[PDB]
DNA sequence: CCGACCGCGCATCAGC
DNA sequence: GCTGATGCGC
DNA sequence: GTCGG
């Protein structure tokens, strides 16, 4: 919040960038800037300022010269007033609409929730989830209801089960006092890198999520990868609880630490570490470290028993998940 | 300059 | 049916 | 939009 407004409206022109303009980097480029001026420990005073810290260029600090000038920057207050961009960044709001789509629903004329409830039959099973549960997805969850959902969770995956293991990570690992969804990484001694010696292993978890009337909705689902909706059951003459987000990755049990180094993020985190990975010659996803030979073709798995194996490996000091929030 | 910008699961489409 | 490109998301 | 080679 020290430079609040600042990386607000960095977000703001990020967003734009992603949606409207559909150019990934440029959304990218001011993600990265509002991440290193939310961590900067002072209060900004000028541009010139800002242009000493990795991620702020020529033209944010102008941008920024502009804000703390008059406390607005133009280029925002236009697209604010432009229609089709207000159109568009609306829509993009609703899980499963991106920009394309988005784009797309405003050039048939559906630019609103009014329009899009008309229009269900315009929407594949995803959006037509993330319209019905728009205003509940807009909430954040208090980390007090991320451990009720967690505590169901896991005794639900134990009563499948005492083999799985389920671990909530996210934002919620990172120790934040809320959280916008529920992240859940689960692992199971019968699927390994080495085989898949039992099938359904997700199917089973989600079946008896879906049991217990936890999951409530599925926006899509795999072998290893389930995305819906879930909520936590409220008692007698209480109002319900709000429909929340619920991912559940399956991860090899013997590719852990790469899959919760993943799973914890955060998003910017995983793109800097990745980036950082590279430049000291790795590659890393969330089953493994590779060195990159010769040629930039990946290598073998390098061993790995911990998070900090993969930190050391590209150079890094150890960083607990509380501080990986960029 | 100017090229790189992390890496991948699922849903959906077009082409065969 | 399949493979691959694209959208959307984590 | 920013950066490093
Ligand atoms: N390499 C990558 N990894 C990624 C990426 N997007 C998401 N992730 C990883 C890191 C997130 O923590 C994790 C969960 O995804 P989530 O969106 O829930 O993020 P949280 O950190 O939990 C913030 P909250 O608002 O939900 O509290 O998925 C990505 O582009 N590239
Ligand atoms: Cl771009
Ligand atoms: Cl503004
Ligand atoms: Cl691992
Ligand atoms: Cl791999
Ligand atoms: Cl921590
Ligand atoms: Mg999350
Ligand atoms: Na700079
Ligand atoms: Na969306
Ligand atoms: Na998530």
């Amino acid at each position: 919040t020290l430079n609040g407004g600042i990386t607000d409206m960095l977000t703001e022109l990020a967003n734009f960038e992603k949606n409207v303009s559909q150019a990934i980097h440029k959304y990218n480029a001011y993600r990265k800037a509002a991440s290193v001026i939310a961590k900067y420990p002072h209060k900004i005073k000028s541009g010139a300022e800002a242009k000493k810290l990795p991620g702020v260029g020529t033209k944010i600090a102008e941008k920024i010269d502009e804000f703390l000038a008059t406390g607005k920057l133009r280029k925002l207050e236009k697209i604010r007033q432009d229609d089709t961009s207000s159109s568009i960044n609306f829509l993009t709001r609703v899980s499963g609409i991106g920009p394309s789509a988005a784009r797309k629903f405003v050039d048939e004329g559906i630019k609103t929730l009014e329009d899009l409830r008309k229009n269900e039959d315009k929407l594949n099973h995803h959006q037509r989830i993330g319209l019905k549960y728009f205003g509940d997805f807009e909430k954040r969850i208090p980390r007090e209801e991320m451990l009720q959902m967690q505590d169901i969770v896991l005794n639900e995956v134990k009563k499948v089960d005492s083999e799985y293991i389920a671990t909530v990570c996210g934002s919620f690992r990172r120790g934040a006092e809320s959280s916008g969804d529920m992240d859940v990484l689960l692992t199971h001694p019968s699927f390994t890198s080495e085989s898949t010696k039992q099938p359904k292993l997700l199917h089973q978890v989600v079946e008896q999520l879906q049991k217990v009337h936890f999951i409530t909705d599925t926006l899509s689902k795999g072998e290893t990868k389930f995305m819906g909706v879930c909520q936590l059951p409220s008692k007698n003459d209480e109002k319900e609880y709000p429909h929340r987000r619920i991912d559940i990755r399956l991860i090899p049990k013997d590719q852990y630490y790469c899959g919760v180094l993943y799973f914890t993020g955060s998003d910017i985190f995983n793109k800097n570490m990745r980036a950082h990975a590279l430049e000291k010659g790795f590659t890393i996803n969330e089953y493994t470290i590779r060195p990159l030979g010769v040629t930039g073709v990946a290598g073998e798995p390098l061993p790995v028993d911990s998070e900090k194996d993969i930190f050391d490996y590209i150079q890094w000091k150890y960083r607990e998940p509380k501080d990986r929030s960029e």
